[PDB]
């Protein structure tokens, strides 16, 4: 069995290997990359996502989100408070202001320490989930707006044409902006490209051990757990690496830098934080191997999760027994 310890693997495809996305995902899996839940892909040196980032300041962040924490430094939830619209150029200035800028630090490890010690005492503002792309239309390899759609994959595997579209999203971050522990909708893959700026630190639980994280989370967030049997779908809970290690939960960590891709694999729980002002693009995708995960994915039906239009068909076709309850939670 490849990668039996479930370590995060880092890949350096050549330009030739970068031409066929699906083939390279399958290659990574043949080497056991999915067992970690997360992989890094460093593009060939010949590749670029676009020519420059000099002309992005007028992009609008219609609803920046202030991420307010409740709990203790290693075990907390966050809610999102909506803020007034602002442009990327305004957000970038905000991120670099004294209130929000990255502190002095020695290295990624020192900054990690500072994040877990101090995050709860501040409320950073995140421009998340903005539909759009920063890939040049002429970038033909690993362009996250030109991947094969999940609706086409489900049709190719199962024979049923479904409605829905699959487009990318932009994330504009600042120091301490935080992504809570989650798997993807319908336990899909995700791919995330860090276009510019400061790094993103990731934590990940192997898919084979996801239920260990879920059991701990029920213990640590007992009011949330009562409310919903899949409350990690709410995407509000944070647990630090120190607390995970105290509770024997298998996990790994890695820092992504600008110009690097990360892929999250089906049922790979992940969480993390941004080091400073940055912009990432991400999108969900599927492969044949996903289908069995999709059919078994847990679902939130309490109302909290609320998701995209295009999830409906995935539940309806893959999980017909669950669909009526889930749809009620949608409405
Ligand atoms: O970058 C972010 O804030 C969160 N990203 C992801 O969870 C992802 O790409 O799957
Ligand atoms: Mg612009
Ligand atoms: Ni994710
Ligand atoms: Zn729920």
């Amino acid at each position: 069995a490849q990668n039996p310890n479930c370590n995060i693997m880092i890949f350096h495809p050549t330009k030739e290997e970068f031409n066929d996305f699906d083939k390279y995902i399958a290659y990574m899996e043949s080497q056991g990359a999915h067992r970690a839940g997360l992989a890094k892909i460093i593009p060939p040196k010949e590749w670029k996502a676009r020519e420059t980032y000099d002309n992005i300041s007028e992009i609008l962040i219609a609803t920046p989100l202030q991420q307010v924490a409740s709990g203790r430094a290693g075990v907390f939830t966050q809610y999102h408070k909506k803020k007034k619209a602002m442009t990327v150029g305004e957000y970038r200035h905000l991120a670099n202001s004294k209130k929000y800028q990255t502190p002095p630090h020695q290295n990624f490890e020192d900054l990690e320490r500072k994040y877990w010690k101090n995050r709860i005492y501040n409320s950073p503002i995140y421009g998340a989930d903005i539909s759009g792309s920063l890939f040049d239309e002429n970038t033909k390899q690993w362009n996250l707006g030109h991947l094969g759609t999940i609706q086409d994959l489900l049709e190719k595997e199962c024979g049923v044409v479904i409605e829905g579209v699959n487009t990318p999203y932009l994330y504009f971050g600042m120091w301490k902006t935080t992504f809570a522990w989650h798997t993807e909708d319908m336990d899909l893959y995700s791919i995330n490209y860090l276009h510019l700026g400061e790094p993103k630190t990731w934590y990940v639980v192997p898919p084979e051990h996801g239920q260990r994280l879920e059991r701990l989370a029920r213990e640590l967030f007992p009011g949330s757990s009562r409310g919903c049997g899949a409350f990690l779908r709410h995407k509000v809970a944070l647990i630090s690496p120190t607390v995970l290690k105290e509770n024997g939960i298998p996990f790994n960590r890695i820092t992504q830098e600008a110009g690097e891709f990360m892929v999250t694999f089906p049922y790979g729980y992940h969480a993390g934080f941004n080091h400073g002002f940055n912009c990432a693009e991400a999108i969900n995708f599927a492969t044949p191997r996903w289908i069995d995960y999709g059919k078994m994915a847990s679902q939130c039906s309490c109302g909290e999760a609320r998701v995209t239009f295009s999830m409906d068909a995935f539940v309806r076709i893959l999980q017909p027994e669950r669909y009526d309850l889930w749809k009620r939670g949608q409405d």
